């Protein structure tokens, strides 16, 4: 529903196949989609491993997408989950981490196929969802005429 | 002219910032240029939170010392090319790792570790390495002779 | 600010003056220059119209600075470049598409006085950067230290 | 007559066309051809331009041809080639200085539909054969 989502690194991968390609556009008419830097580089890498040209590939990226660098006020909020998550006894990705921290920064509504493992992180601000239901959601904004 | 350029991994850090070595961060601050990268800050910043420190308050004073090298798209693209290459060869490398030691090649900084041989894979790709230990004494040598 | 940079001919003709020693110093203990061997050669001709002495100069150069042959790879990209530009109706110069392609294929900056005759390539991931700004950029770093 | 030999890039389009199919065919089981990477990436530049397959039009020439990089030797020699033919009141192509430097390098007799421009370096060591004479003396 909100103006700014964003999506992880598998998410991001599903909303690129061919299947999505209909998704995809509805969506960018819609939302302004804010990428971390770190779902931007983890994505590179699969693409650099298939040996795509990944500077071209990621202007293409920048075009659609915004592009979150890392910076020191993210820094903050990721130690602070971080070390909250430690205290409850819990073993965070630093991908995840990090993936949350710049959705909250960016007040962005993330978008992932496993909503649960940011669980723990929805008591700092996180707003999560679903893949499937997001999909779902988009295709009843063309039925209500939005 | 210009100081040498010098990059440390958060175990390091964390260490440079313990009480034991005080003057030698005092003289590495003098002596060197420190390019830290945002995610050593990161991880170093997970530490302090934990044991319940003022974060906001130290950041600061890290963001006045130090260069604070945030993640943008250069240093992505390369820690993408440095990552896929590696995996192109059996290795699946830690993003922390990964990360630190792309923006040492990015920023042409050598990184200071007591875990040297952890960065090994990297050399190939213009990584250079020293370990804690002797970067430590070479610092205390320096202070000698000029003292 | 990157750490690969490389200069046409003229731009490293002008890096070698007199005027220009530290600077010269100070970039290469701050950077690695990759040169096209093309570079050098046209590099070579002004030393050794001025009759100097260009195979002692040549061992110099070659360890300072990372002398990168004309070899397949680049001749491919080279011929890419230059038949997408002529499809355009352009018709550029051997020295400026072999030095891009060379630099495109190392990922070095191109310090240059001449940005504008290389704009058409940057669409190939040619990245620039006028002389005058790295400079002075230079200059700042050594001001701020001294 | 020499077992070394090399070709410019308009030398190298018209021994690649059909009339010549025969020509070529002696020339490859006769002689070494010592193809300057300047000759190659011009010819690749025109087949690009008409959109082939250069990768694959360059695993075709890797096979037939010596393909002869660009080197620090070969870029002196040009350069002295080049200063030299400057301080007599020319000025030289490019490629034709770099073609005529990669022939003396590899000691190969240069084949050429245009034998004058390369006259000016005759006094270096390069030695020329017009296409036309060379067609002649292998049929």
């Amino acid at each position: 529903l909100p103006p700014d989502i964003t999506f992880d690194s598998l998410a991001l991968i599903k909303m690129h196949s061919q299947s999505m390609k209909k998704i995809l556009e509805i969506t960018l008419a819609k939302f302004t989609v804010n990428l971390s830097i770190v779902t931007v580089y983890r994505y590179l890498t699969v693409r650099a491993y298939l040996k795509k040209n990944i500077e071209l590939e990621l202007d293409v990226l920048k075009d659609i997408y915004n592009i979150v660098p890392l910076n020191e006020e993210i820094a903050i909020k990721a130690a602070q989950i971080e070390a909250d998550l430690m205290r409850k006894g819990m073993m965070p990705d630093i991908e995840d981490v990090l993936t949350a921290a710049t959705a909250i920064y960016t007040k962005s509504l993330l978008i992932t196929d496993d909503s649960k493992r940011y669980e723990p992180m929805r008591r700092f601000g996180l707003d999560t969802m679903p893949l499937d239901k997001f999909v779902k959601e988009v295709e009843l904004m063309v039925e209500k005429e939005l």
